[PDB]
């Protein structure tokens, strides 16, 4: 599924991402925009054999199991396919765990380059939340 910006903002808000671990809603919407362009089915092969999955491009080397990333870890305890759903529950739950594993939102380079420090409220303006 491909979400419109405000549609995603509402879903993320309902799932408790607003100010989660210190990151306001816009940060999450912005991250989604630059990682997958709001597409739940985005996948991306990496040189090391891993693949990034879903709306937040969660990696199979540590977080989910896809059966094809030799010597990886499944820390979200989830098949990577659960991350390609229309229902972002699986993606959101796993992202909450990644952000808690020390790093903050630094796991997403696109967030660090395109969102961090900017006016993130722009991503939620015009939406009725």
């Amino acid at each position: 599924k491909v979400f419109g910006r405000c549609e995603l903002a509402a879903a993320m808000k309902r799932h408790g991402l607003d100010n989660y671990r210190g990151y306001s809603l816009g940060n999450w919407v912005c991250a989604a925009k630059f990682e997958s362009n709001f597409n739940t089915q985005a996948t991306n092969r990496n040189t090391d054999g891993s693949t990034d999955y879903g709306i937040l491009q969660i990696n199979s080397r540590w977080w989910c199991n896809d059966g094809r990333t030799p010597g990886s870890r499944n820390l979200c305890n989830i098949p990577c396919s659960a991350l390609l759903s229309s229902d972002i529950t699986a993606s959101v739950n796993c992202a909450k765990k990644i952000v808690s594993d020390g790093n903050g939102m630094n796991a997403w380079v696109a967030w660090r380059n395109r969102c961090k420090g900017t006016d993130v409220q722009a991503w939620i303006r015009g939406c009725r939340l």
